[PDB]
């Protein structure tokens, strides 16, 4: 009546010869489980990750977070030790229900969730951690470490579902991806208590995202196919204009909270499921999601990205430029990145770059055409890699450029990408320069290169 849990998502329980291979099991299902955004993984029986660490040595910068729905979050993110967080936890929820912690129906934090969202009277706050795998956090899964560690430990060290493995094994697209975007390759920890969440959002470059629940009370969470996004998206610019502004940079971009029976009032597809200790829950490409913790609990996630992944990659990044929104990387030089290893590249990745990268160059190919119709003749090679970030992003659409640039000596340091060559400056385009990454013809002998290996 007040709240209708949205259906349940896929479940996949895989068998070990399914488990061994993350990337080929995610391949399997993914034509299920694009069409829910989400899905559930339970490992086999046996498959249990040692978990150790000091409650009292583990200490982390909580953030504070207010709990009204539609109101405006930051997307990207004193001090508690692991044992004093949790016992804050423990305290919140058991006074807020009085009832013993483990007690609590999960139906009923969910139904009590959406309902203290909504009224305005309720002032409820919480506390969570969030950060990446430091020296005083560290990975939940074993990492090599110079100190020694049990067999049990060395047992899981190259798994690939350990997720400090998955961005660095063959059939993933950023093995050997140099730029440092720690932000996707490096897992995220999560120190969970009860109501707090995470806002409706989707991955950086539509990425895929696999996220471990070590230990602790479950994780709440919906999820939205990728077909649906933009009708999510037009739902929510209706009901809440604010987070749809453009914005200074990444670390100031907006998301909410909102209640997924709004959007299935909508006609938007919206999946649960509640993720317990030791269950993989798997967002695809451009599958918005959002959820809360029914407890106190610790969870680990990692973006990566499957050779399904590219073709959706380019096309995010084109979003980005109609969006005027910062990239975290280049795709282009990503994909050159690839080609000049293709010697090493997994046959089947080096074809699906190959595929990619004809792309690419025929999409360079057109605009370089174009740019020169407009009066820009001269031109110089250009290491775009050697680059900040924000000293090649478009003056426009703040594309991080790789290919191509236009720059003018009446603005120094200032470039556009090829779309926005009338963006630049009010001087005349003979006065421009085309810095270029790479000539045509430097290009197809790395494509070759590809398909040679492809075979
Ligand atoms: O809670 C978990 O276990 C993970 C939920 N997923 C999150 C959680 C999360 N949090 C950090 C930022 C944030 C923003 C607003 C509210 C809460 C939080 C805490 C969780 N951030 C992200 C994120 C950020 C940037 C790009 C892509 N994803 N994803
Ligand atoms: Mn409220
Ligand atoms: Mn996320
Ligand atoms: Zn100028
Ligand atoms: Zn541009």
């Amino acid at each position: 009546s007040m709240f209708l849990p949205p259906p349940e998502c896929p479940v996949f329980e895989p068998s070990w010869e399914e488990f061994a291979d993350p990337f080929a099991f995610i391949h399997k299902i993914r034509p299920i489980a694009e069409q829910t955004g989400i899905c559930k993984v339970r490992p086999p029986p046996d498959w249990q990750p040692p978990f150790a660490c000091d409650v009292d040595k583990l200490h982390f910068t909580p953030r504070i977070q207010r709990l009204n729905e539609l109101e405006a979050q930051t997307r990207v993110k004193r001090d508690y030790t692991l044992r004093t967080f949790g016992e804050m936890a423990d305290a919140f929820k058991s006074d807020y229900f009085n009832m013993p912690v483990h007690m609590v129906p999960t139906e009923l934090v969910e139904k009590e969730f959406w309902r203290l969202v909504s009224t305005i009277e309720e002032d409820v706050t919480v506390e969570y951690g969030a950060d990446i795998a430091s020296k005083e956090f560290g990975s939940g899964f074993p990492v090599r470490d110079g100190i020694k560690l049990s067999p049990e430990e060395e047992e899981y060290l190259d798994s690939g579902w350990n997720l400090n493995n998955m961005p660095v094994m063959e059939q993933s697209v950023l093995a050997h991806i140099t730029a440092d975007i720690c932000g996707m390759k490096l897992p995220w920890l999560y120190v969970g208590m009860c109501f707090s969440s995470f806002c409706w959002h989707i991955e950086d470059h539509w990425s895929y995202s696999i996220n471990y629940l070590h230990w602790g009370e479950p994780k709440t969470w919906y999820g939205v196919p990728g077909y649906a996004a933009e009708q999510l998206e037009n739902v929510m610019k209706k009901l809440a204009p604010e987070l749809f502004v453009s914005q200074p940079d990444l670390l100031h971009q907006l998301v909410t909270i909102m209640n997924p029976n709004t959007l299935m009032t909508h006609e938007v597809p919206v999946y649960r499921t509640n993720q317990c200790a030791g269950e993989f829950v798997i967002t695809f490409p451009r599958a918005y999601h959002s959820g809360f913790n029914q407890g106190f609990n610790f969870a680990e996630a990692v973006n990566f990205c499957t050779v399904d992944w590219l073709p959706l990659g380019r096309q995010c990044v084109e979003h980005y430029r109609l969006l005027h929104r910062y990239c975290v990387f280049s795709h282009d030089e990503m994909i050159c990145k690839m080609a000049s290893k293709a010697d090493v590249l997994d046959v089947v990745v080096a074809s699906t770059v190959q595929k990619d990268m004809a792309i690419m160059i025929e999409d360079e190919k057109a605009l370089r055409e174009t740019v020169r119709k407009l009066g820009v003749i001269d031109s110089e090679r250009m290491d775009f890699e050697l680059l900040p970030d924000d000293e090649r992003q478009c003056v426009k659409c703040k594309t991080t450029c790789f290919m191509s640039a236009i720059s003018c000596s009446c603005k120094p340091g200032l470039l556009v990408c090829l779309h926005h060559v009338k963006e630049l400056c009010s001087c005349p385009p003979y006065k421009y320069k085309l810095r270029y990454r790479y000539t045509l013809d430097d290009l197809y002998p790395m494509m070759n290169a590809l398909k040679l290996r492809a075979e």
